[PDB]
């Protein structure tokens, strides 16, 4: 569960900032500048989260983008 305050972040700042039918491509491109808008406390903790759940991470996002239940699916939040 150590992700699991960072993954919600993160998948927040895609549901607010990113359009809802974008691509995979376009989603893993916004993931990978993400983590440069959150708080500068968790930047290199959510460096380190995408970078171990990146795959799970596109495949659910392409379907939704909600913080809670993302978080929860890929394992992060438990």
């Amino acid at each position: 569960g150590g992700f699991c305050e960072v993954c919600k972040k993160l998948v927040g700042y895609l549901d607010r900032n990113l359009e809802k039918n974008s691509t995979k491509q376009e989603i893993l491109a916004a993931l990978e500048k993400g983590c440069s808008f959150l708080p500068d406390p968790y930047q290199k903790q959510c460096d380190q989260f995408v970078a171990e759940y990146e795959p799970v991470l596109i495949e659910i996002l392409v379907e939704v983008l909600d913080p809670s239940f993302v978080c929860l699916k890929i394992g992060a939040c438990p």
